[PDB]
């Protein structure tokens, strides 16, 4: 029945300086960004403001300076049993993508009710 966005989160995904001893590949790390969310249900607008968390572990001071709105991993939480689909040129959730502009999504409820959502994300450096 419900086709809502309930949360908008983001990660900075990056190559740590560590290498796998067998494959020789650089190991990937991910850091969740701090957030504020503004969910406007009436207008189907989900807004998030991300801030860069303090340095720690492989998320060094140098890596904090690499966090970019043009290459951000965004994820959403939706209503129980709802399915979200990107519209037009919208990036997929869970993949590094350009989030400098807002993007539209179709959220489909368990009963098949569809609701168009606009996701708008900013980064405060
Ligand atoms: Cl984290």
């Amino acid at each position: 029945e419900e086709a809502e966005i309930t949360k908008v989160g983001a990660y900075h995904r990056f190559y740590s300086g560590d290498k796998d001893a067998i494959t020789g590949e650089n190991i990937v790390a991910e850091k969740e960004l701090d957030r504020t969310n503004n969910i406007d249900s009436e207008h189907g607008v989900a807004t998030a403001v991300f801030t860069i968390p303090a340095a720690g572990g492989k998320f060094t001071e140098a890596e904090r300076a690499k966090v970019s709105l043009s290459n951000l991993v965004v994820y959403v939480n939706v209503s129980t049993a709802a399915r979200v689909t990107p519209l037009d040129g919208s990036p997929k959730f869970g993949v590094p993508a350009d989030w400098t502009r807002e993007h539209k999504y179709s959220v489909m409820a368990a009963d098949g009710t569809k609701k168009i959502w606009t996701v708008k994300v900013t980064l405060n450096k």
